[PDB]
């Protein structure tokens, strides 16, 4: 462990997370990464932690999950902080406000957040102006490993979910590596209904077909984000879609409208998606079963609980090509992230791993 790794988790982050509330911690964290204003990352990616997946080199596979950089304000200060890969929203067709505040609540007894932010998003033409500003930037980040994902949502008036991913799709398609039709959030009603298959195919097929009319080295991969809390049933079909249709990859999970027993913060019963160490083995065992449902065929993006390097193998080994993390970082900050790729690196020397590409699904062959 480094100097800056126990000072940022044992002092300043408990007291800079103690004067603020957790929205305005949010906001000054973007405000910081944008400058710049940033531990320095001491940790070398080396040859173990590249990936190669959804048609991109990926210098380590820790990425920044969406939900931190909604508007695409910070990319280039999560890459100095050390992440792989970037993903930026959701961001909505039209700007919204979201929610009224107060609408996020820390656990720190369980390392958990819950948030009901219920897609707050400058909106596709400021996000679109945004990356266009830094868009032969991002272009040689990509060809140098550091590739970026837009994640897309819906206004919450529309009136045709299907129609505002295909505008998304439009206007930030041409600006991305992947993007990630985002069908999970808890905080939008009728959002997560999007997941069952007759309503997904439908949704999809627009979302493809817009996907494939953009001019090649414009072109990106298209996942999508599941919920924790589907039934085994839903699982199933998100499986025989994605192979019907040849969804490039999965991100797995979002947030969990569940609240699993133990949860000791005063704050448990809000209303919204609990993030953090509580939902940690729910997610691996949502990405063991979508792996195996879609024979190791289908790309996975690991998320939800990621704190250490265990919490990285374990996604992997489960069938995670990449891994991201969010909740972490509001307790740990900036160094998790070279904490992260330390100890997944010595897990997978300990294991016997060449690299991260040999552990990939590595549970399915035991
Ligand atoms: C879920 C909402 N939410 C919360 C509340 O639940 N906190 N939070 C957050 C706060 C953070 C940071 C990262 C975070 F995700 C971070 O990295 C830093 C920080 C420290 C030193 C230097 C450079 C940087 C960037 C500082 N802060 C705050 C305390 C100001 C965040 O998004
Ligand atoms: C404050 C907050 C906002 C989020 N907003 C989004 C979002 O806009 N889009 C999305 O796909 N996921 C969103 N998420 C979910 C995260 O991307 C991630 O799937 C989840 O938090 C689990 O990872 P973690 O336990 O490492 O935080 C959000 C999460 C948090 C904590
Ligand atoms: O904006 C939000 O409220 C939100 C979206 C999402 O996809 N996941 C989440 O936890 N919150
Ligand atoms: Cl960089
Ligand atoms: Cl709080
Ligand atoms: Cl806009
Ligand atoms: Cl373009
Ligand atoms: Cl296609
Ligand atoms: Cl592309
Ligand atoms: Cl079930
Ligand atoms: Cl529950
Ligand atoms: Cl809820
Ligand atoms: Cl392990």
């Amino acid at each position: 462990a480094t100097g800056d790794e126990r000072f940022y988790a044992e002092h300043l982050m408990p007291t800079l997370q103690g004067l603020l509330d957790p929205e305005s911690a949010h906001r000054l964290a973007v405000r910081f990464t944008s400058l710049g204003l940033l531990p320095r990352a001491r940790f070398q990616d080396s040859d173990m932690l590249e990936v190669r997946v959804l048609g991109h080199k990926f210098r380590n596979p820790v990425g920044i999950a969406a939900g931190f950089d909604k508007h695409g304000e910070a990319v280039d200060g999560l890459y100095k902080m050390g992440f792989g890969f970037v993903e930026i929203g959701s961001v909505t067709p039209k700007p919204q406000e979201g929610n009224p505040r107060p609408r996020v609540f820390r656990l720190p007894e369980d390392q958990a957040v819950i948030n009901r932010y219920g897609f707050n998003s400058h909106g596709l033409s400021v996000v679109e102006h945004r990356l266009r500003a830094r868009q032969q930037k991002q272009a040689k980040l990509t060809e140098d490993g550091l590739p970026l994902g837009v994640n897309l949502g819906k206004n919450k008036t529309s009136v045709d979910a299907a129609e505002d991913y295909a505008e998304g799709v439009r206007v930030l398609g041409p600006l991305a590596d992947y993007l990630v039709v985002n069908v999970s959030s808890p905080n939008t009603a009728g959002l997560r209904s999007l997941q069952g298959k007759a309503e997904l195919r439908r949704l999809l097929t627009k979302v493809l077909q817009e996907r494939d009319g953009l001019r090649r080295v414009h072109r990106p991969a298209v996942l999508v984000k599941i919920a924790p809390d589907l039934t085994s049933q839903d699982k199933e079909d998100i499986a025989s879609v994605v192979k019907e249709l040849g969804i490039d990859g999965l991100i797995v999970t979002n947030t969990t409208v569940s609240r699993p027993a133990g949860l000791q913060g005063a704050l448990r019963s809000e209303t919204g998606g609990l993030s953090g160490k509580p939902l940690r083995d729910l997610s691996t065992q949502t990405i063991r079963e979508m792996y195996a449902l879609t024979q190791g065929r289908v790309p996975i993006i690991g998320v939800g609980g990621v704190s250490s390097g265990q919490d990285a193998l374990e996604k992997i080994r489960a069938g995670a090509s990449l891994v991201q993390l969010y909740t972490a970082l509001t307790f740990w900050g900036p160094p998790v992230v070279g904490k992260v790729k330390r100890e997944l690196e010595a897990l997978l020397k300990e294991q016997g791993f060449g690299g991260v590409t040999d552990a990939i699904g590595a549970d399915h062959r035991r």
